[PDB]
C-alpha cells in the first residue's frame, strides 16, 4: 500500500469559512452571500409528489403539494 516514510507535513491556514442555511454546505464567506441568491433559486425532488420545488418553497411547499399540480409527470 504505502511505505511507512517520513512522511509529507500537511498544514493549515486560517481561513474563515461560512456555511449555508438552505444546502448546509462549506463555501466562502465571500461567495457565501451570493451563493444563497441561486442556491435557494435551485430545485429538489420532492417524495409525496416527485416535483422539482425550490429550496426556499420545500418549506411551505407540503401545503401545496398533492393539491397543486398538472399530475403524474414522472415516476
Ligand atoms: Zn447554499
Ligand atoms: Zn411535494
Amino acid at each position: 500500500g504505502s511505505s511507512g516514510s517520513s512522511g509529507h507535513e500537511e498544514t493549515e491556514c486560517p481561513l474563515r469559512l461560512a456555511v449555508c442555511q438552505h444546502c448546509d454546505l462549506e463555501l466562502s464567506i465571500l461567495k457565501l452571500k451570493e451563493h444563497e441568491d441561486y442556491c435557494g433559486a435551485r430545485t429538489e425532488l420532492c417524495g409525496n409528489c416527485g416535483r422539482n420545488v425550490l429550496v426556499k418553497d420545500l418549506k411551505t411547499h407540503p401545503e401545496v403539494c398533492g393539491r397543486e399540480g398538472s399530475g403524474p409527470s414522472s415516476g
